[PDB]
């Protein structure tokens, strides 16, 4: 059974997962996709590094190849980052001038979103901002542009395509108590009323065994930053226990403006955290007993 469908019928936009063109074809990835997910993601063909490896020379066949098969198949597309110091090259990070530096970020996402213009449903703009304890990480668009970065990004990817949702992104939002949590809040409720176009808060929701619990009161704080949506994405759990899915699945489902939920791959083998085979499919591509908990959840 599906968790798009079942998630639909609930009053939810999408039950999605991240892959790639090599995912796609390979495995039974593709046909699980097909029945079962609403939305793909790219898990790396987006990423700067990967897009722009040198300065105002773009490579798009990757990203190419997963928003073709996505409109072929009738799934939504969500994609990033557009802005995220993981991924970026060397040549962005040895820029010094911040008139330069601007210039070069506003080029990387308007010539990112262009291209798909009017595709993609969502666009994570930035990513991991944030130091754990809530102040600004110290990336190069800080230290050479300042928090201006922020703003500044945002405005010129709402320029590019309108129709997008534009979300910024962290990980370690798990807890309602944890200082990040509530430091995201904070800034985006500022970024919101100073006029920057952030429509959602998208968390990474990278999880050890037992945290699925806190999920329940941290989702419903970054929603009362006040955007239009929020959004639970790159979700795996150590130990794929049914009980810390099924406590993700709900607090989506308390949280009137959560939209949806992506995981992060399809099968075990294919996760970076393989050896705590966090995912919903096993490396047979059989479903888990956590993906059967979470259909017998969205039907109760």
């Amino acid at each position: 059974q599906s968790v798009d469908q079942l998630i639909k019928a609930r009053g939810k936009v999408y039950f999605g997962v991240a892959t790639d063109q090599n995912r796609l074809t390979t495995g039974k990835n593709a046909a699980i996709i097909q029945a079962d997910f609403g939305m793909v993601w790219p898990e790396n063909s987006m990423q700067w590094d990967a897009t722009e490896p040198s300065q105002g020379n773009f490579n798009f066949a990757g990203a190419d190849y997963l928003v073709n098969w996505a409109q072929q198949n009738g799934k939504l597309i969500g994609a990033g980052c557009l802005v995220w110091h993981s991924f970026l090259p060397s040549w962005v990070s040895s820029i010094t001038d911040k008139n330069t530096l601007t210039n070069v970020m506003k080029n990387h996402i308007t010539t990112l979103m262009t291209r798909y213009k009017g595709k993609i449903r969502t666009w994570d703009v930035v990513g991991e901002a944030f130091n754990e304890d809530g102040s600004l990480r110290q990336t190069v668009f800080l230290n050479v542009i300042g928090e201006d970065y922020i703003p500044i990004a945002f405005q010129t990817a709402r320029a590019a395509d309108p129709n997008a949702k534009l979300y910024i992104m962290d990980y370690n939002l798990d807890s309602a108590s944890y200082p990040k949590t509530q430091a995201i809040v904070n800034r985006v409720k500022q970024w919101r009323a100073a006029g920057v176009p952030i429509d959602g808060i998208g968390s990474q929701t990278h999880l050890s065994a037992g945290q699925g619990a806190g999920v329940l009161q941290a989702l419903p704080l970054l929603a009362s930053a006040g955007t239009p949506e929020v959004s639970i994405l790159m979700l795996d759990v150590a130990g794929a226990s049914p009980t810390d899915y099924v406590n993700v699945v709900n607090a989506c489902l308390n949280v009137q403006s959560c939209v949806g939920i992506t995981v992060m791959g399809v099968a075990d083998p294919d996760s970076a955290f393989a050896s705590t085979t966090p995912l919903l499919f096993d490396g047979n591509f059989n479903p888990k007993p956590a993906y059967n908990a979470i259909v017998q959840d969205l039907q109760q």
